[PDB]
């Protein structure tokens, strides 16, 4: 199946999932200087005080923590959004290196890494039901860079070693999300997809202008994952990100 190896990687996607080539395809590089104020743009709204996480999965491709999605308890609204989504998850995606492993770029500029807070729209009932719609997701975009360490952070970092490989998960409740937002909430929004298969075009990206900064020892652990399964060769978790898509006929748009 796919993955981000040389034989399995983002440029072999195209024959089992052709969609790859189509029309609003993520991540994408954000010209800052072609992206264009939109002063219609109505605030972010982030609402995580009741958010309940679950436990975290290594899913071969990278690491999950999941929350309770069965309720309004963390929701994302407000700025380019019509209606509420729900947060069911966040992940990451990072490098071998510091110098790449965002997906989204910036002026061509790559970071350490990128985090990805999932959210549906609830009014398709699921997840499911959600990433085959065209306004289905909602997915919040933060930047990583490499300086000082993220303390809200670490309460992942630590867990890892108990998910070194595919398919293994552990507990992980009262985790709070709100600890990986920059001060910020200034963003780029632009319609766009799932960046890893099936790469459905479902998702509403936005992503933050302000980057969180995390500490060489967090991504450091982050290095020490494996996209393998217990028992099978070791190949450690590095670069899963998807290179920036061809922006087509769209345009970002900045809420500053
Ligand atoms: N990197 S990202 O764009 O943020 C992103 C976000 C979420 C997922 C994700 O969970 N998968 C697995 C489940 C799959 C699916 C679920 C239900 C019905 C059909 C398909 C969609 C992709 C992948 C990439
Ligand atoms: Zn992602």
């Amino acid at each position: 199946h796919w993955g981000y190896g040389k034989h399995n990687g983002p440029e072999h996607w195209h024959k089992d999932f052709p969609i790859a080539k189509g029309e609003r395809q993520s991540p994408v590089d954000i010209d800052t200087h072609t992206a264009k104020y939109d002063p219609s743009l109505k605030p972010l709204s982030v609402s995580y005080d009741q958010a309940t996480s679950l436990r975290i999965l290594n899913n071969g491709h990278a690491f999950n923590v999941e929350f309770d999605d069965s309720q309004d308890k963390a929701v994302l609204k407000g700025g380019p959004l019509d209606g509420t989504y729900r947060l069911i998850q966040f992940h990451f995606h990072w490098g071998s290196l510091d110098g790449q492993g965002s997906e989204h770029t910036v002026d061509k500029k790559k970071y350490a890494a990128e985090l990805h807070l999932v959210h549906w729209n609830t009014k398709y009932g699921d997840f499911g039901k959600a990433v085959q719609q065209p306004d289905g997701l909602a997915v919040l975009g933060i930047f990583l860079k490499v300086g000082s360490a993220k303390p809200g952070l670490q309460k992942v970092v630590d867990v890892l070693d108990s998910i070194k490989t595919k398919g293994k998960s552990a507990d992980f409740t009262n985790f709070d999300p709100r600890g990986l937002l920059p001060e910020s909430l200034d963003y780029w929004t632009y319609p766009g997809s799932l960046t890893t298969p099936p790469l459905l075009e479902c998702v509403t990206w936005i992503v933050l202008k302000e980057p969180i900064s995390v500490s060489s020892e967090q991504v450091l652990k982050f290095r020490k994952l494996n996209f393998n399964g217990e028992g099978e060769p070791e190949e450690l978790m590095v670069d899963n990100w998807r290179p920036a898509q061809p922006l087509k006929n769209r345009q970002i748009k900045a809420s500053f």
